């Protein structure tokens, strides 16, 4: 009840910024989530021993992956902990309580290949899930792990309540499929254009959610350079072996996957900042005008990726 966790001093302020990055020692990252959940959420949202549970259930149930692991969980789950600290009055008590799970277990499970390696391997889940695949999947984890005996971190909360915060968790960990961010961020760039974004509006609200989702999964290209840098070096490494076993079943990999083609790698970036990440951080930045850090760092890791290109590093 009067045990709070505490952080050392310099990840006490840093751990506010949107650009942190939880460092190497993996013992820690438990403790700094159970920290955003009680600053973001309080110390009253989850029994301690049940949320401590939880949490080692979710990580081992992480597989030992270079990019799509346990790091990526907290990392993302950080990302979502700025964001709700800087729109303090935006969210409801289910919705803070929920976006810090849903981040946590977005990637249960995750193998490092994506949704389409799956279907052209006739892979068992691409038949169970025949779209946002691997999504559907995180959503399955996150219910299973939720239902092992002392790990009910929910119940506390009414029958309708549990129904809705486990809503809130499916919708944000399906919007994680980048298919559909797309779509997504076209109709709330109108919404917002036209006049008619309304966060009453529940398919408003979830729309907004959704975006916040997209925005913490990419967190990555918001990082001071040299975690930006060093991160793509993991990303790549699952691409790349994807790329490898789209080999083995006898199809050229798009180039993004192709590790012969490592010298484009810099154009692909450029590409990337400029039809996903920018366009997913300004739509972000209307909406919420506290989140521009992240614009701003997004736009800055831009920069670096244009000198890259002009052999300047
Ligand atoms: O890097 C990412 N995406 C992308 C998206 C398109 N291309 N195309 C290339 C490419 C094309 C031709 C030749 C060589 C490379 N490389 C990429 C990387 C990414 C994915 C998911 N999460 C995060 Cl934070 C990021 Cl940063
Ligand atoms: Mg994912
Ligand atoms: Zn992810």
């Amino acid at each position: 009840g009067l045990m709070q966790f505490t952080l050392p001093v310099r990840l006490c302020k840093e751990i506010e910024l949107f650009h942190f990055d939880i460092g190497p020692f993996e013992n820690m990252w438990p403790g700094i989530f159970v920290y955003m959940v009680h600053r973001s959420c309080g110390t009253s949202c989850f029994e301690l021993e049940k949320l401590c549970r939880f949490i080692m259930s979710v990580k081992k149930n992480y597989r030992r992956v270079p990019y799509h692991n346990w790091k990526h969980a907290v990392t993302v789950a950080h990302c979502m902990y700025a964001i709700l600290q800087n729109n303090h009055t935006l969210f409801t008590d289910l919705e803070r309580k929920g976006l810090l799970i849903a981040c946590l277990c977005h990637d249960l499970d995750h193998r490092g290949f994506s949704n389409s390696y799956l279907q052209k391997f006739d892979h068992p889940l691409a038949a169970l899930y025949s779209t946002s695949t691997m999504e559907q999947h995180h959503f399955s984890q996150t219910v299973s792990i939720l239902q092992l005996e002392g790990h009910n971190i929910f119940s506390t909360l009414s029958s309708s309540e549990y129904e809705q915060v486990l809503e809130i968790i499916r919708k944000a960990i399906i919007a994680t499929d980048l298919a559909l961010y797309f779509g997504n961020r076209k109709q709330l760039e109108e919404m917002y254009q036209t006049g008619s974004l309304n966060l009453n509006n529940q398919s408003h609200r979830d729309r907004v959610i959704g975006l916040m989702m997209t925005a913490c999964d990419l967190c990555s290209v918001t990082k001071l350079w040299p975690v930006t840098k060093l991160t793509a070096n993991d990303i790549y490494a699952e691409f790349w072996a994807e790329g490898d076993e789209m080999k083995k079943l006898g199809i050229q990999p798009i180039p993004m996957m192709d590790r012969d083609k490592k010298d484009e790698v810099p154009q692909g970036q450029l590409g990337f900042y400029n039809a996903v990440a920018i366009p997913c951080y300004t739509t972000l930045t209307q909406i919420l005008p506290p989140t521009e850090p992240l614009l701003k760092a997004c736009r800055d890791n831009l920069s670096q990726w244009e000198k890259v290109i002009r052999g300047e590093e």
